């Protein structure tokens, strides 16, 4: 929160309190705590009657440090995916210069929730032995159109693992993120199309066209109408068959079961089963491009802009090529003439409305020709050409019905949450700061620094170096759970379930998935993640140049430690680890917005533990950095990437060092910490600098000691912002010699990004949109690094820490409020008066279904006294039970 | 573990601490939880790879003893299947020079598990006795397919010995070990094509096929159309029955009974019958050859290049013909015109797609006319014609379905993983080092020594001396159970039971039959084996030379107990007996990775017996040794595989002796024992030769006294390794002469195999890739060997194991090691904020690690 | 290293009173009072005494 006077500032808690594990159980962050404050809406609105294209911005009074106050003073929401391809240039809109941004993903088993087969599979077993007193080759076990071998050899050989959907949800969500920005131009906000291109205006009117392989530069059209993947470079390969004969020994083994139970809307299932299709062959299997009508900053010059979505770029690895086996509409033997079989298939596919070019060329709605035994040839599709039929047809509405039958399959509700809150953490993305006197900045058009960018997590997003198809792989960034089509195929039919795949209702699917507001939420999202990793990174002042050669240094043992336990790279047991200091950083957001990030568990030899994305990411990247007013970058600062007014106003709870200046009231403004708190000053053998308040170890310890590092106090880092902030410190050594990190031109300060402003705004002034926080304190090569000042220069401020005078600040003229929780459910809903009229029926046939999961109505006692000769009936000798974990014993010694 | 500090050198366990027995049951060692330990590595320069084709390495930084940094090291995968039969010279394609490797075995009759009569075998023969003549009538049968008078004659013998299907699962195994090849290639990675052939980069676009008899040279190709047994030549023979009237006395008492349950298990009966009869005959029926397209290190000449899987030369079984018989459709007595008999069968037998050219050639799909009693010509076929026919159609999606229908006839789950276990530690094979003072070598490319090869238990590969087929005298490596046609015949029909035999549901079967995975899977779990054999090996310090002569005349008494406990020499009947020093082995393996081995249950006086893959090889191979370059055999170390760091960094526990040294540069850098621990030094200052402390002796001075050799002792090894690290180290005797064994070139130590490196990756630097454990303490002639320095090379080390010095040595940046700066400016020990904030939640990892 | 206690240093000195030259070796052995200085220690300290 903001602070009123000093005594809040003073009685803030530290960092350590806030860093503490906290026990007690907390709802979800939907991001409308965040919409309360700057918007409009306060509860519900209509999406279309609240023009939400405007409510794109922080707002409010502001005060002077020379007392003047600016009223409708502005600031910018910093975060965004779309990525110009066009960049608006002397008035005049032309080709980008810069490649585009690419993101990595490592995708992998892992031990989930212990499972367990089915009373169906008991049931098939029985079956099989039954079916061996008579010489007879039948087909008691087939089920739901599939064939009676192919039951049999689903039946077969459990892994222990789990099931994930993790993946899967993955694919959606990013798809679903892109078909977002198709809906009505009135409800997208204005700044989304501008964090990156600072000069162009887009047109209410007209809404936003989202396409595929369109773009001008750089071999970015993946062929264009004739496709290929981006990063592979190659084309996939997809068949459909009606049985498992049919296939390919060479890939009999990776055929995936396209239940019946999705399909069942007499709306276009063609469809459906193309989508069911893209969520498990590689991503992207195309670049999507948004397309929008805009305008020169004077309004006198249009045109439309190209966009490439951050979802469209970042690598989800996987399968080049599929076969996907469809259910039978009628039961029957298998059949080995075409007219039983097409007459007979529950859908037949055929390519969707758009034609392709190349080899196997592909004419709009193009039948497949069915597979069967004793076929004339083989045949099949490449799957780039496929899918990029379909590309233009899938929207928000129709995932949302997908997605709510899917529920009911298995459960969706908070796997597909976390795999949003990933979502949110791979695409939300923001430039790098502009270091400055005054509020505003930006760097030149269409340069490389403007388009420079940086996740969440304090990490840049790295470039790609070549044009597309990529022809090499990029390091990964974060790691995945992947989707085994075996258990898969397993679950689907019933024959396998663990306690997180129980069955859900259609109503439980999470609200953003229907939204048009979606993106504006998405966007909201992102901010408390760099508060708590802002807070984090600046606890302790290493400086950017410090972190970005720390993995490796042999100068100091303890900072090679510092960044070795923040990445996810340890196991046990067969199963990730989360990272050991992320954990500081979860308790930090914990603690500060009272609200509980989405995680997912792992079984460590049967005990589960949570993974939040705070947990997974890895090593490789450049930490974030600003640029000077020319163009250079500056090194010394810590990590940043938001204007701390977002990290203070957003807050329920915040540390100490990094509250806001309070407001003058008369006598009173702002005010430092002395020797009585146990702080003491700085000096060496020049007479003309002075350093703060600080440690009394910072007396001895020019250089740090191996295996010792700086250590929190906040009333240090307060004394060194104060020292920040007067217009002139100077960086520098134990003796008042030069650090050899990168500095400012002097006095400045990184600032937040510039935008144009509507009518009525003004831009914001002094400091009142920078960051102070980021407080150097350990250099590259081991040194500290001191805040001074000229000794006549310094004379104000030391009283002002001794309380006998006043320091001059600006501030924001805002007060403080912080939400209860909106919503429990992670779901929206209400009672319309039919739900009421029928209520009680729902309420117990959704238990009945949630407890029958691989039941049916005939139990074993029935199906016994059809049984020749019961003893010997597996399900007799063999009562089932959870597999264990890493394995279930085998040969036990007697 | 790796250390971080010599603390955590001192506090190790000792070597007779884990090799104490252990009581807790515990879990077995799938590869699916070793495959954790490639990926989930430490390091910023690793680009990490999703695909299984990539993660075949083991990739890390590393830092030097001078105190550089080195990123993204490698060290390649000891372990393969593979055998090339084409292999690179001059970057192109060029003709094997050396013969093919061979395996063989004891088969042995299963006493165990004696069988129990059911009460419908009990009623038949009580039937028998009171004489009921209608109960086999002339055109009873039951549902099952067969006739009453074969049930009450199979039912009138009488049988001590149980059932195994040790030797049958293990056929199937190996068959579906093989067939595993034919998957994506992004399934299998490409480390496995190039451990022997060091210059050949496969291909990851196209599949590797896996073909039949086509090998170039030596007459691997066993007659191509013409097929015919690999190991003693021969056709073998092959007949359908309905009936065991039709059966050639004299060959009744072989014939197999083949139950309907069998050919229902899948979608082509004529393959599942096939499948069955592979899996009651002779193996390798024939040389399968896995095909896979590789081009030169610069891509420049790409080409198909054949290998032969290590699964295809293994020697089980051998029966050479048979007689199956088969049930039928319809309840009619035995068939006497031939139109009758084929219409009769529930499935007719016939040959699979392939074609074959033969003194009798069976056209592709062609029919068999059954056998029937009147027949003026007894009819029959070739078996390695038929079983070729089929060679290309089996699949192993098909045999997880065959897989799921045994496990539901009868009990599979335990039986197919100690047969699993079987072959992983008969088809895992690594290349012998070669000796370097650096990081990486190989032996040149086309030579005897790159192609040598041994096991997981350290034991070098036979060698095939002739043309195939082969015609040699047996050399069996190791005992496994048979599995007995008769007992199948009382269990197939109801008229028998066994304690082991219960039926399971087909979700029980274990997850690796089936799947892509099971190859690398394969590989990695060869190398625990070899972690328990190699501490087995070093904790003594004898030489290879004194293992390879203790079986053959230059033995000694303490050679002779010492080999004769080691391996399965006893032989009582029926029985397979353990060794008595293997279970120490098994030990070692359960204390070090707190999992356990797969067991067979085995009865000797009514005592019960569990035997594992440790107790049961057979005495009288070579063992492995390193090469000089250029080839020179040397023999003075005791005997090894593979680099420390795999030991040091799977296991969970080691003894002391075995441990990394720490980083260099920091307090507590490498150490030594002195007098304190109870050691002493032996000088020999008027010749330039001084050795560490060892243990004080005990009349062994230099000669053992007969029938005792050296003792366990770790602190003394260990000071044997830094003496040995350093780099002139020299293997004299007591007086500082010559001892017999051949030796390296000065300073040189064996080290791993050199592989192609990919982008961004580098070779290993010093001594980082290199075995070091591998100490001699005894040798051939019984005298004791030492470790010598000169008398100014020796005066650092000295100073060392005193502790008033630390040594300088290179290791691997992985887990908690990190890098030391040179100077050392030392603060107040104080525990950092962030340990303290996230403490109890590191406690509940390691909780939760322990509780497993 | 030597303040750390994890070296050594070498430096000149007189062989007065009860200093002895150190060989380069160090080849130690169990720590062993001498029979002499056993049989003499008695004397050794009347005389400290005095």
């Amino acid at each position: 929160p903001i602070s009123a006077d000093f005594s809040e500032v003073e009685n803030a808690p530290s960092f350590l309190s806030l860093a503490e594990n906290t026990d007690e159980v907390l709802k979800p962050y939907t991001g409308l705590e965040i919409q309360t404050i700057i918007t409009n809406i306060v509860g519900d609105a209509n999406p279309n009657q609240s023009r939400i294209f405007d409510q794109d911005r922080l707002r409010g009074n502001q005060y002077s440090a020379g007392g003047l106050v600016t009223q409708n003073a502005v600031s910018a929401i910093p975060f965004t995916n779309l990525i110009p391809r066009t960049i608006r240039v002397g008035n005049i809109l032309v080709n980008s210069a810069n490649r585009l941004q690419i993101t990595e993903t490592n995708v992998s088993e892992y031990y989930s929730n212990p499972i367990i087969a089915t009373k169906l599979s008991e049931m098939i077993s029985d079956q099989v032995k039954n079916n061996q007193f008579s010489t007879w080759r039948r087909d008691n076990t087939s089920l739901q159109g599939f064939n009676a071998f192919d039951i049999a050899t689903i039946n077969t050989a459990i892994l222990p693992n789990g099931l994930s959907l993790e993946s899967m949800l993955l694919k959606l969500s990013l798809l679903h993120s892109i078909k977002a920005m198709n809906v009505d131009a009135a409800s997208i906000n204005r700044s989304q199309y501008q964090v990156i291109d600072h000069n162009t205006v887009p047109t209410i009117g007209a809404p936003a066209v989202v396409g595929v392989n369109n773009s001008p530069v750089f071999g970015e059209d993946c062929g264009g109408n004739n496709p290929v993947y981006p990063f592979g470079g190659g084309t996939g390969a997809i068949a459909f068959h009606v049985t498992l004969q049919t296939v390919p020994d060479e890939r009999k083994s990776y055929a995936i079961f396209v239940p019946p139970a999705i399909l069942q809307a007499t709306s276009d299932a063609n469809e459906a089963l193309a989508l069911f299709a893209l969520s498990m062959s590689e991503w992207p299997h195309a670049l999507y491009t948004v397309t929008k009508q805009t305008t020169d900053l004077a309004g006198a010059n249009a045109g439309q802009q190209v966009f490439i979505p951050t979802q469209s770029t970042i690598h989800i690895g996987g399968r080049r090529v599929l076969d996907l086996i469809i259910p039978r509409r009628e039961i029957a033997p298998n059949p080995t003439t075409l007219v039983a079989a097409n007459a007979m298939c529950m859908v037949r596919p055929q390519a969707g409305p758009d034609a392709t070019a190349g080899a196997i060329p592909l004419a709009a709605g193009q039948l497949f020709n069915m597979n069967f035994i004793g076929a004339p040839a083989f045949e099949e599709w490449p799957m780039t050409s496929y899918l990029y039929s379909w590309a233009g047809r899938f929207d928000i509405t129709t995932i949302r019905q997908y997605m709510g039958r899917l529920a009911t399959m298995v459960g969706v509700k908070d796997a597909y949450w976390a795999a949003h809150e990933l979502n949110v953490a791979l695409s939300q993305v923001a430039p790098k700061m502009t270091t400055a006197a005054g509020g505003w900045a930006a760097q030149a058009a269409n340069s490389a620094q403007q388009s420079d960018v940086c996740y969440s997590s304090l990490l840049t997003v790295t470039r790609s170096a070549a044009n597309f198809p990529l022809a090499n792989q990029p390091a990964a960034d974060m790691r995945v759970y992947d989707t085994d089509p075996a258990t898969w195929n397993k679950v689907a039919l019933g024959l396998a379930t663990a306690a997180n795949l129980v069955p859900e209702q259609s109503m439980d699917v999470p609200f953003v998935v229907g939204d048009a507001r979606a993106s504006f939420w998405e966007r909201l999202q992102a901010i408390p993640m760099c508060i708590a990793w802002t807070m984090y990174y600046h606890s302790r002042g290493i400086t950017t140049l410090a972190w970005d050669n720390a993995y490796t240094d042999n100068t100091n043992k303890w900072l090679q430690k510092m960044v070795r336990n923040t990445f996810s790279t340890t196991q046990s047991v067969g199963t990730i680890i989360p990272a050991r200091y992320g954990k500081i950083v979860c308790n930090l957001y914990k603690n500060m917005f009272h609200r509980a990030p989405a995680y997912v568990a792992t079984s460590v030899g049967g005990k589960e533990l949570h993974i939040t994305h705070f947990e997974r990411w890895l090593p490789g990247g450049t930490y974030a950095n600003v640029y000077s007013g020319a163009g250079a970058v500056v090194n010394c600062f810590s990590p940043v990437l938001i204007p701390d007014i977002w990290c203070q106003y957003f807050t329920a709870k915040l540390p100490l060092f990094a509250g806001a200046f309070p407001p003058a009231q008369g006598q009173n403004s702002t005010k430092g910490f002395n020797s009585k708190q146990g702080l003491m000053i700085h000096r060496n053998q020049n007479n003309n600098l002075v350093a703060p308040y600080l440690e009394k170890f910072a007396d001895n310890s020019s250089y740090f000691p191996v295996g010792q590092g700086p250590e929190i106090n906040d009333m240090a880092t307060w004394n060194g912002r104060l020292w920040m902030t007067t217009g002139n410190v100077q960086y520098l050594d134990y003796s008042g010699a030069a650090i050899v990190e990168a500095v400012p031109p002097a006095g400045e300060l990184p600032v937040g990004k510039q935008i144009p402003l509507l009518a009525g705004e003004n831009a914001p002034i002094e400091l009142t949109n920078a960051a102070t926080t980021c407080v150097p304190r350990y250099s590259n090569d081991g040194r500290r690094i001191f805040t001074y000042l000229t000794t006549a220069q310094s004379v104000i401020p030391v009283q002002a820490c001794n309380r006998a005078a006043n320091l001059a600040r600006s501030c924001w003229l805002l007060s403080n409020v912080y939400a209860e929780p909106a919503l429990q459910a992670l779901g929206d809903e209400v009672e319309d008066a039919f739900d009421t009229l029928t209520n009680s029926s729902f309420l117990d046939v959704a238990k009945s279904v949630a407890e029958s999961a691989g039941e049916v109505p005939a139990t074993k006692a029935l199906t016994d006294l059809q049984a020749v000769d019961v003893s010997s009936l597996p399900s007799t000798s063999d009562p089932s039970n959870v597999l264990s974990q890493p394995a279930p014993l085998m040969s036990p010694p007697t």
